[PDB]
């Protein structure tokens, strides 16, 4: 059941997608193995990921060395690889040039 | 009169998200209520910022107007000080203030 989700926003890519988010480790990346696979050539294979460690927790963002980089949107600033973020609700990132937005979720 | 572009406002704790249609001319964003964009937000400026579009196919030109909180290009993250022109890239996002904001070109 999901206990996260992250909108990717509508663009020139296409239209609005929401990813499910769960408790463990959700990988954002350039395939289809990963919770949040986002099918652009600017995404890495493994860009970015999500721990979630418990619901009632904030989850950790970590950019995981990706060639156009996570960041945080507020204050505007690039994740440095393996920093860890605590990602708190309602709270947008760039995967490279893609903003996102985090939300908790209900089940 | 038909929109040329759009300026989305994100949710986040002060409301939900909200798009504002933008125009061939001068669209002021502000927190004073006849702006273009007006953000009815206390940390906004009554006029905050300008978006001054010439032609269907031309960027957008925006500039902070002396706001008290000011304009930040997000990525790469920069501090528009009052006066200076930025070409505000299809798909990039903005903040006014504390407030994140994607710019859209419209069909």
């Amino acid at each position: 059941e999901p206990i996260g989700q992250l909108r990717l926003f509508s663009g020139t890519h296409g239209p609005e997608r929401d990813f499910p988010l769960y408790l463990g480790k959700n990988v954002v990346g350039r395939s289809p193995d990963c919770s949040v696979a986002l099918p652009f050539p600017s995404i890495s294979k493994q860009h970015a990921v999500i721990e979630i460690s418990a619901w009632n927790k904030a989850p950790i963002l970590q950019d995981c060395g990706s060639l156009n980089g996570t960041q945080i949107v507020k204050p505007p600033r690039v994740l440095p690889p393996g920093v860890s973020h605590r990602l708190r609700d309602q709270e947008l990132i760039l995967f490279a040039d893609f903003p996102c937005q985090y939300h908790r979720l209900d089940v």
